[PDB]
RNA sequence: CGUCGUCAGCUCGUGCCGUGAGGUGUUGGGUUAAGUCCCGCAACGAGCGCAACCCCCGCCGUUAGUUGCCAGCGGUUCGG
């Protein structure tokens, strides 16, 4: 079921602007872009699905990203079709790293989110 | 109290960069009287300023009538 499915449309990617590092994870170059070797990606697969799972099943929350618009979309489905948080949109500076003080703005949102509905809109 | 000048400015908390002094925020794009607002962005917010909150001339109105007026009829020694 797997193999097929990526060997559909879904490896080789960007041409002649890469990086050697990643040369570990590649087949050839075809006609100028870069053929990635799915074989090893399969495996790559695994052990990454079997930390996830080895994380979903231990009430382990995930936080995803995708800021790119030929991604965007999709990201916010999977996420909200999870309850796993994540950024969708512009991913603002010092999340994680300054959690406390970015968080004071999502408090910032229910402290408007309440005042929405309410007498004091007279 | 006077001055730069009511000029649009000066800073702070945290995160991040930097050996560090210090940066970033507050560089960039449009706009404005304005750090005014917007959109961008390793920044996310905030404070003192700006503005607004205050008074005046303005339009109209309600209450109140010893200023006022043949304005309406009025008597009037002829000046409300
Ligand atoms: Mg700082
Ligand atoms: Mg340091
Ligand atoms: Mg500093
Ligand atoms: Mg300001």
């Amino acid at each position: 079921v797997k193999e097929l499915l990526e060997a559909g449309v879904h490896f080789g990617h960007e041409r002649k602007r890469w990086n050697p590092k990643f040369a570990r994870y590649i087949y050839a170059e075809r006609n100028g872009i870069h053929i990635i070797d799915l074989q090893k990606t399969m495996e790559e697969l695994e052990r990454t699905f079997r930390f996830i799972e080895d994380l979903a099943m231990r009430g382990g929350t995930i936080l995803f990203v995708g800021t790119k618009k030929q991604a965007q979309d999709i990201v916010r489905m999977e996420a909200e079709r999870a309850g796993m948080p994540y950024v969708n949109q512009r991913w603002l500076g010092g999340m994680l790293t300054n959690f406390k003080t970015i968080s004071q703005r999502v408090h910032r949102l229910e402290e408007l989110e309440a005042l929405f509905a309410s007498p004091e809109i007279e």
